């Protein structure tokens, strides 16, 4: 249960703030998936237990390649 951000870097065309929201969004163990590439952030709460961070982000790299990685706690 970790309020993070997931570093994403803006590398697609217009379909892409929502491909990088929807993968993390598919984690049952998710909670928010406040995307804003756009704005430099995306305030990702997700349940690190069960699926680790690295486990989300790579959940984009299923669909999208736009996750630098967890910028702060």
């Amino acid at each position: 249960m970790e309020q993070k951000t997931l570093q994403v870097e803006g590398m697609s065309c217009q379909h892409c703030v929502k491909a990088v929201e929807t993968s993390v969004g598919e984690l049952d163990g998710v909670s928010a998936v406040h995307v804003n590439l756009e704005a430099g952030k995306v305030d990702v709460s997700f349940d690190a237990d069960k699926v680790s961070v690295k486990d989300i982000a790579d959940a984009i790299e299923d669909q999208g390649y736009d996750v630098a990685k967890i910028e702060g706690r």
